[PDB]
């Protein structure tokens, strides 16, 4: 009835209002490498960090799921800063990104090396069960992330060792779906490996407009996240207007229990800043913790949508999600 | 007459024997994720990095130019103590790896924003001429990489930005070739830049076994560096009994004051500690005294001089880094 966050242990019927999905600080995969112009600035991202978390504090959220891939800039001690100064709980994640866009080639050698899955094995169990690195904080969820169109021998290993350590844990796993591709497989191939679907959260699955691939996947038992609200336009995304629409009929169709929601904003990039181009720049203008309650959920509202509902996604499913 | 080395400035009719090709410390895109279990031991690391570097003096090393990409764990302030420990020269690069085995994502999203180039090119300048993080210590050298028989879109970016760097600086490049492949084109494509081939290194020359490979490499008037002895079996590597062949050749043709020769040693792994199978046997030379207690042996007993080999060690180098 415990769940470790970035504090250590917390009750899992005081998580309350919660967000499935956001990234306090992110970085695409050799962002290192730019360190010169893109410096980590710790005063100035904390600053930046423990404002999205008062703003997600304001609209009653008590709890986020910081999902940070390993290979991406995770920062677990950074979390316990932002949680200490702001009373949030955070829970943070152990795993790689997709092949696509992650950093393959240190497993890829350990795969020809033999030694890949086991070591992944290894390191999910360290981070679960002991601590990360010298912070002594767990991964309280694993996260998983599979490329477009397929799941590739790569992803796979992580996919394996994530049904393993489940299964030796109890842990949530969370995943990353690719531009609406994947749902349906990634659940089965966990299952089919020993994974609980009641541990589950297939996520990216707003990226996906067509309800009967919704349906396919939630035939699993798994939960389903629509966790990217207010991206518009980039990384293959439909439109708010199109997710607001998939949820809806899925929510007419009585599927609650197995939805949440959330923005997988990046409140502090990684690496050198930047500006999108007037192009998607307006399109991504709502990409912020806020856009959810602000802007979606009175959307949903005026769509006949009852706090009981909105209660059972953001408050009912996590703690059923956390719980054995 | 300079060139910027960890420690600073250095003259270069200082440098003398040089090794153009070895890695202190090195992990492959990824290694970051795995630091629960592949904690870098830095005093351990340090021991291990200083001993490679006491070895390299015993057989009159020193300089040694480290071109460790960006991306792969490059650590200019760790190097700057095996420099401090140990009074060898150490230069440092600026430069990503090539598209299969680094970490494009961060780049390719800066291309999708439209900048990639330019902030490439921003960086290359940077780290050239005012210093990597905040460390002080500027790159002496910018690395390139491409794929196996491919200069990809990606790699392409860093092989523009370089040249446009090279033009304004007058900086070194230094290439890496995978499996053999890409030694004319890397030359032919940087050329087209208006790139310095008086100041262009073609790595990993080593790994193609044909001769006129490396002639037609050699004809655009740059470096080439066999500087993977030691490497067998694996990497799609030869065997360094053919190294020495097409090495030979070579300079039975002449063309010693364009050959420069390294092994391309990893010294400290970045990430977790790993064993080879039994290829563990095929790869036991490849350490930082092989050239001099193996290879170069070898090329005495067919009759290379003394003077041809000062020449591959000293006066290529020398060379070079002046202008
Ligand atoms: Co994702
Ligand atoms: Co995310
Ligand atoms: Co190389
Ligand atoms: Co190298």
């Amino acid at each position: 009835e415990m769940v470790e966050t970035v504090c250590g242990p917390v009750p899992v019927e005081q998580l309350g209002k919660t967000l499935i999905h956001e990234h306090f600080l992110f970085g695409y995969p050799g962002f290192q490498g730019d360190v010169t112009r893109g410096t980590f600035r710790e005063d100035e991202s904390l600053r930046v960090a423990v404002e999205a978390a008062e703003k997600m504090k304001r609209h009653g959220i008590q709890t986020v799921v910081d999902p940070t891939p390993n290979d991406c800039g995770r920062n677990p001690a950074f979390l316990r800063r932002v949680a200490e100064e702001t009373g949030l709980n955070i829970i943070c994640a152990t795993g790689y990104y997709y092949e696509g866009e992650g950093a393959p080639p240190y497993f890829q050698f350990r795969r020809l090396l033999g030694t890949a899955e086991d070591d992944i094995y290894d390191m999910f169990m360290a981070e679960l069960t002991e601590g990360i690195a010298d912070t002594g904080i767990k991964a309280g969820v694993i996260k998983l992330a599979s490329s477009k169109g397929r799941i590739t021998e790569y992803e796979k290993m992580f996919f394996r060792a994530a049904a393993r350590a489940q299964k030796e844990t109890g842990a949530v796993i969370i995943t990353h779906t690719q531009e609406g591709t994947m749902g349906p497989e990634q659940a089965a191939y966990l299952l089919e490996h020993g994974a609980d679907p009641k541990k589950i959260v297939i996520g990216h699955m707003c990226g996906n407009t067509d309800p009967d691939y919704h349906r396919k996947t939630l035939a699993y038992g798994v939960y389903i996240a629509f966790d990217r609200f207010g991206i518009q336009g980039m990384v293959g995304a439909p439109t708010d207007e199109e997710r607001v629409r998939t949820l809806l009929a899925l929510l007419r169709d009585g599927y609650e229990k197995q939805i949440m929601l959330s923005h997988d904003t990046v409140n502090v990039w990684l690496g050198r800043p930047f500006t999108l181009p007037e192009p998607f720049a307006e399109m991504m203008k709502n990409w912020h913790v806020e856009h959810l309650f602000v802007n979606i959920i009175p959307a949903l509202k005026n769509e006949g949508i009852r706090d009981e509902v909105l209660e059972q996604m953001f408050i009912g499913n996590p703690a059923a999600l956390f719980s054995a």
